[PDB]
């Protein structure tokens, strides 16, 4: 009665009988809790439907054990475990049941298998659909809806075995006019070798955007020519504006600390026909301490009173208008400015991923469908090697590394805000967005696993996993928006001011009933 349902491939590992569920808004319920090796499962039939709480194991970052027999108190003993989903659970087991330290370890041990030389669970996760979402991204197919390769953007098969740049894709487009051997200098002069590339081109005018790294100019004022070069024959494609606009994600002090460190960006002096515009977005250390305190004013109980000035301390929202505000400018430039634009931060993979994709998401109605939303995501996110393991912790106990950073899940609340905004523009819903979160974290599928390109056809995902598209696609009706239609060949102007954009309750605030 209380045991959990089951995945093909999943199996129960531990089960605790007579344990209590401190549900902060019900009350104490007890029941049976259960851990599989893909999530962890309470049920109680001392209610009605029976209580139950059904999460991934993926979710959880801790687990901590609270009191011990040195504690006279009313479920005063037991386990909390902290989760990534904005909530934390509290169990009370009792001492003499020793069920406690069976069900800490077996947790310890299924959460964080990559921790404990185990699998995750995606790769155990035997189940079939009928569609194959890792046939769903082709780059090449891709370019081609772009109208690339063509006169003035050619296809580079340099990094054909990530040699060009690792954490790069393996198929590159860049200027019809610029050789091989010239786009080898530029990844010396690029940080990580992450050179500039495109990433959308305009179907009517051929501004483009491209995508890249920092360039390394650090303490002296070191210039490359041949990246000058590779900027200019960017601007040179593009028979319309007679400058180029280069939008650096950072704020300024921040890209002066990097040229400090060794970075740096584009000066007036050495990029004559270029205009750089600092997008004052702070780093991961800084997103990820605004969501730890979003998640301690939105989680158990909310304090009605000061809930505004509560949310602005958080400056979450801020956040995410920053970030919507730049992709804005990006759109903006390409659109109504019919000029090109070079889009970077410092490594260009996390806040560059955000604002690359938030603007193509504005510009082309084609990545508005759920279909090529997926392709998006598998482009500008996947490919370009945002590091999704290392960003989320898949499986690693190491719950205070410093790589942990809720940037996709901007993202994906940015893409939300726009979905408020243009009811009718986007095929997909709100459930498909919450559903992206839920699995971001679960490690179900191989979709979000590895950091790199590179990396997943190493391990070889695409047969060795399976793919959220997979799921989402063989299973339409639940993600589609039936307002859809009403839109999709225009640009998407939406307004970015903290009275237009809300704090997206349905993902922060969904545990409360
Ligand atoms: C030096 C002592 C202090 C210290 O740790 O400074 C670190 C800074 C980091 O610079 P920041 O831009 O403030 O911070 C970086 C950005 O958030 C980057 O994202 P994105 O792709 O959106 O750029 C993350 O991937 C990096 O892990 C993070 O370090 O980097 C540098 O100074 C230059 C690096 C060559």
């Amino acid at each position: 009665m209380e045991e959990p349902p089951l995945l093909p491939g999943e199996n129960i590992k531990d089960m605790a009988k007579d344990v209590t569920y401190i549900c902060p808004f019900t009350g104490a319920v007890r029941g049976t809790l259960t851990v599989t090796n893909y999530r962890l499962y309470f049920k109680s039939m001392e209610r009605d439907p029976p209580f139950v709480l059904d999460a991934s194991l993926g979710v959880i970052n801790r687990v901590e054990k609270i009191g011990g027999a040195s504690s006279r108190g009313e479920n005063s003993y037991g386990l909390e475990t902290v989760c990534k989903d904005i909530r934390n659970l509290r169990f009370a087991h009792k001492p003499e049941g020793r069920t406690r330290r069976s069900i800490f370890e077996n947790l310890m041990k299924y959460a964080f298998p990559v921790s404990n030389n185990l699998p995750l669970f995606a790769f155990e996760y035997k189940e079939v659909f009928p569609e194959n979402g890792w046939k769903l991204y082709d780059p090449l197919l891709e370019y081609r809806r772009q109208g690339i390769p063509n006169e003035s953007w050619r296809i580079t098969k340099i990094n054909e075995r990530y040699e060009l740049c690792d954490t790069y894709p393996a198929l590159l487009v860049v200027p019809a006019n610029i050789p091989d051997e010239e786009l080898k200098r530029v990844a010396s002069f690029r940080s990580r070798g992450r050179i500039p590339v495109l990433s959308w081109i305009h179907p009517e005018s051929q501004a483009t955007i491209t995508r890249c790294s920092q360039p390394m100019v650090g303490v002296s004022g070191k210039r490359s020519k041949e990246d000058e070069k590779y900027l200019q024959a960017i601007m040179d494609s593009n028979a319309q504006s007679h400058k180029i606009f280069i939008f650096d994600a950072r704020p300024s002090v921040n890209a002066v600390a990097n040229k400090a460190k060794g970075g740096g960006y584009e000066s007036e002096d050495a990029y004559q026909n270029a205009e750089l515009v600092f997008l004052d977005i702070h780093n991961i250390h800084v997103m990820r301490e605004s969501l730890r305190k979003l998640k301690e004013i939105v989680y158990p109980n909310i304090e009605e009173t000061h809930w505004l000035s509560n949310l602005e301390s958080t400056h979450w929202l801020e956040h995410i208008k920053l970030i919507l505000a730049g992709a804005l400018r990006i759109a903006d430039k390409v659109e109504s400015g019919k000029t090109s634009v070079v889009v970077h931060s410092s490594d260009g993979w996390d806040r560059t991923a955000q604002l690359t994709s938030l603007a193509m998401l504005m510009l082309d109605g084609y990545y508005r469908t759920i279909r090529g939303f997926e392709v998006l995501v598998e482009k500008e996110w996947l490919s370009f090697g945002h590091r999704f393991q290392l960003r989320v912790g898949h499986g690693d106990k190491n719950h205070a590394d410093a790589d942990r950073s809720p940037v996709f899940l901007q993202f994906i609340d940015c893409v939300w805000q726009m979905t408020r905004q243009f009811p009718t523009a986007f095929e997909f819903n709100e459930y498909f967005l919450i559903t992206i979160l839920d699995h971001l974290y679960s490690c179900l599928f191989g979709t979000f696993l590895c950091n790199s390109e590179q990396q997943r056809g190493k391990e070889n995902l695409p047969k060795r996993t399976v793919s959220l598209w997979s799921y989402i696609n063989s299973q339409l009706e639940d993600f589609t928006n039936p307002l859809y239609g009403s839109y999709s060949n225009h640009v998407l102007y939406p307004v970015a001011s903290m009275r237009h954009l809300e704090l997206w309750v349905g993902y922060y605030i969904r545990w409360n009933p």
